[PDB]
């Protein structure tokens, strides 16, 4: 069997709510879905992000992929290898992030189509599964401490079993907001995402203040760039800290290892580029006797999936994972069903990445993106 | 005065002779040209790489340029801060590096525009020139050790300083190549560049090996990604090792000097993100007691200008700062002449980066990229 | 363009109130001006402080400032570099942080000479502003715990948001100082400067009876001479720390962040030797994932304008910047306002430093030091 | 008995022949002489470094001198450390190395005071002489390959032992010096200033070619700011690396030790401020297992009595110290006579530093720093 065509389908999707952001509201996500078929008709499916520009990217992401015709889906590895070194190396760009940006899809594509190949989910060919089920957070939303309250309520009332709040708004907001979710969710997990907004010593001071609400973790509290200055903060304070955008490369794991800079690391395929690269960067973990939590993104329920059987086949995991697909209004994933059970996925069994299209939303994905 | 427009403009130009690689032969450079115009009518003129794709990377460019119209030209160092918060750490992608490639232009083709508007060159809006002339190394050309001795021959007899040959290509052809090159150049100076070409062992015994040839030093013989493989190399061979493609951001220079990685840093524009960026790596190396020199990329004569007036600026610089416009078939420069004499090239002094470009050759680059883009 | 003539002004102004320090009661400041005159008639304007005198280090800045008559203010730094090369480290003076008190006001008044012929403020000559204005703190003063009380409610009654206060003056005092001023400024943010006036065992002790009052950090605990000394009570004890005399030149600060030995880096145009080299200061401590507060000095209004663009030009700057003028009965700038609103200054935007002199004051402070 | 007054005596002394140094040539030096005079008539006599201004640095020393009046010529180190916190580190001013350079005069003075006091020769009041004897090293001189050459034949023909040659003058020159001045003292001790001349990477390959010369050390390789870049190059070269500029607080020492940046350190009483300051920092080098070189200074034969006692007193010394009298075209010292026999100076026994001043050539001294 030999890779026969790739497309690459830009979508706009529209969100439930208005996302806040540092600069605005959002309304919708963007992803580059990247198609991958093989002469015998089967077709392995994946997405990108697609920052900076969605048609910039799109383009990256095309050029990347038309490199696969003629090849074999069981070389996925030694050929994004080989695109890797001519189309960025070759040229003095070694920006590994950015590569992996688009990667990420090309393999999680290739993937799907191994397993569809095979008749086996993606975790099957990885080893095999850890666990029953990929356990989750419980994504908080609202601006308000009245409204991250009402929805923490909601939440532990559902079963939700760890909740993930925002903070970095500012010590007044951040202590009155972490309060008022305490005090909606009884004794249930908390953690808190710093989002790189702090300083040292303005984190330092934060945790300090916050750790009487009892906190599970803060998630990146510094600015990323600098695994030393996490460390600093890391030793110094009460409450854990967990690595997140300081963590994209294997290198940048095996980095935050040795030198202990956090207590976790929280890292996904749009990081690392794609599944296999994550296996990788669990060993690394693994072997420096820290764990992984995923780190999702802004993308659909074909990442979530991703995702899950990335889950199932780390066995340092985390069970507080992230999962975004529940932030679009229209899903394009029409099976299965991604919602978690008292923050659980049980492990998913059909082949490949394990998920069928809707197309009728895909098409709907594709215009809005011609509209705009 | 306020920014009135942005224009990003592909272009595609050939080369003197073919450029070898891992992958085949290179007929052509390309570059995506950034203008930044005020409502004055003056200019700013900078460009950017391309990979992975020129079409893409210009339709980001074209994104983030147009943040700056209707802002200042003297506001450049907030500006970019504010355009890469929002179109790529607003939306979880943290790719300094890549990020880095585009501001490249950007930054550059704001203070190219500055020093218009102030009618002064680049290196005197950054403190002054620390000398008279930049000094630039020999890139030596060839595939055999027969026709890289002869270039060697011809560029010691021309006056050249600094030379530079590119090796990783096997020991025994390694090893062949640089004692021709050394026989051609009697006492003269020879840098080596490993282009992250060798592991660790065989880069210690490459060393070893290279020694009686009286290397300077040899650039990046590891890979990239990884500062400690290099500082492992570095701390064990005898022949000094300088950081290059290890080193693209700042946190990266930081890294290296706090780690003792490297004996000197190599880095440019393109890598750190511009002029201004370059100063602040500059004065990290500098506090930790080491030297910058000028990492260049396959670009053009505007390149070569903002290299040299950072080349000015700069107090901790070497003297074998890297070069490439001289590649270009027909460099789109037409003044001042960057050919340098004995390996210097004396301080420019017109405003800003100081060069003229040949409107011609621009436009026939842009006819070159159209019909690229015919498939 | 070149610069036609320098000179040198010695003053001696009055403080509105008695400057306690430990040899006693300070009645005034004394500062040295630097004047650097292009051809063309514009004129650049700095200052620098004068210890151990103020003949003697008058007579130092004249002679090095001579070196730049008939060059140009184009050329500040490599200007610098060789009056130093030649009348220091030539004759085996390598006394860095002296020779940076004198640059400073040359370097000073070179940018202001830069940005008044360029007619563009400094700190849009070193790239722009980041922020809209500059944050400072509230200089607290008084002897007893009464007193900084009272001046503490005349500080939160007019909204200031970083209060300042100094302590080592013993464990029962400063307690008793703390306790009151914080009984003045509700949640108000508090800093406390030590001036390396505790063993590293008593600041251990002291930041642990200390913290109850809630400290935003403590500055320069231990003697300045020992980074090492600083890193270690840093790592012991619960309030973040921050480096104020320990750093003065460009590697104290390389040091300081390699070592990781503060939280944060206090440092000033007087110890890193002017505006520029703040810039190279700023960038070293962003490298380390650290941010810089501008540390002060007992001089005038011209420094308050140096240092404020400074600050400006800075992106990883703190918000409770140090502000001087304020102590001088009639400070020498006549224009802009430099009394800070909340604890602000937006920022001045006029050519250069910003600033316009009332010479009667400085004719009349050249007469008091005439006098002395 | 107490002191009664104190004297500053500027003066400019002709040397021998042109001095070359990167500014081009100096044919004379300066030093501030400062007497301290107790009230039983006795004096005691040391001298300062001007630079970078002598009358500024002149009327510096005179202000701090002042303060002794009064007081015990036997509370020399209380005393400086008042006047340096009062005159200096009150003011903000911690410019420690600036201040040991004016300390060092009076300090030295101080002790021949003492000495002259007690009719002992300052050694003795220092613990004991640790030899019969101080080595010296020859100070080499000419600006081409052969007058370097003739003045080591000349050198080599009196029994000199310790070569002393000043390097970085470009490699080709460097070589050829080398090779000239190895060729005319057959085996003997050569050692190599590369005075802070050389980046890391030059000064690693700089070394590799010198060492067929057979060099005991090369000194100060790298720029003097940067101890971590000097222990970079120590721990990469094959020839011993010692520190000189690197070196001139109790604090730089210490550093260096704890960072094992040298092989041995190069220190004078110029730098750490003193005599005493001298046998602190011999404790710290000692404790670290390093010996010390005394490092000279462009001075009188005032300093090298000063400097001789200091040798004498310091266990962990080398045998090629630093002397620089013999430049001077008229020594201001009459007696005793300090000219190394093969390249030793027998313990001098008289009281205080034990010297004698030629007083009509310190007059004419005096009269050519007027003409100045």
């Amino acid at each position: 069997v030999k890779i026969s065509n790739v497309r690459v389908r830009p979508l706009v999707l529209p969100l439930k709510q208005p996302y806040h952001w540092s600069y605005g509201i959002r309304e919708s996500f963007a992803v580059n879905l990247i198609e991958i078929e093989a002469d015998d008709g089967t077709v392995g499916i994946g997405e990108c992000t697609v920052a900076p520009d969605q048609t910039g990217t799109a383009a990256i992401l095309y050029r990347l992929a038309k490199h696969l015709v003629g090849h074999s889906p069981h070389d996925v590895a030694p050929l994004i290898a080989r695109i890797f070194h001519q189309e960025y190396l070759g040229h003095g760009a070694n920006i590994m992030r950015a590569a992996n940006q688009i990667f990420s899809g090309i393999d999680m594509a290739m993937w799907d189509l191994q397993g569809k190949l095979a008749g086996l989910p993606v975790h099957q060919l990885l080893g095999g599964a850890h666990r029953k089920a990929v356990g989750y957070f419980y994504f908080l939303q609202g601006e308000t401490a009245e409204e991250l309250a009402r929805d923490a309520a909601v939440g532990h009332a559902q079963g939700e079993r760890v909740f993930y709040l925002k903070v970095g708004r500012g010590e007044k907001l951040d202590l009155e907001i972490t309060a008022a979710v305490r005090g909606e969710i009884g004794d249930a997990r908390l953690r808190l995402d710093a989002n790189e907004g702090w300083s040292v010593h303005d984190a330092i001071n934060m945790c300090r203040k916050l750790e009487k609400y009892d906190i599970e973790f803060i998630e990146q509290p510094t600015v990323s760039w600098s695994i030393p200055a996490m460390a600093h903060v890391r030793e110094k304070v009460g409450i854990p800290i967990v690595a997140d955008q300081a963590a994209f490369t294997l290198y940048d794991v095996y980095e935050i290892c040795r030198q202990r800079a956090a207590d976790m690391i929280c890292i996904g395929p749009r990081e690392i580029g794609g599944i296999q690269p994550m296996m990788k960067a669990a060993a690394v973990a693994e072997a420096a006797g820290l764990k992984i939590c995923i780190h999702s993104s802004f993308t659909t329920g074909i990442t979530t999936c991703a995702e899950h059987h990335i889950g199932l086949a780390i066995p340092n995991l985390d069970d507080g994972n992230q999962i975004m697909w529940q932030l679009v209004q229209e899903d394009i994933v029409s099976s299965p069903d991604l919602t978690p059970k008292n923050g659980w996925l049980d492990a998913f069994r059909k082949p490949g990445l394990g998920f069928q299209l809707a197309e009728d939303l895909v098409a709907e994905g594709e215009g809005r993106y011609a509209a705009s």
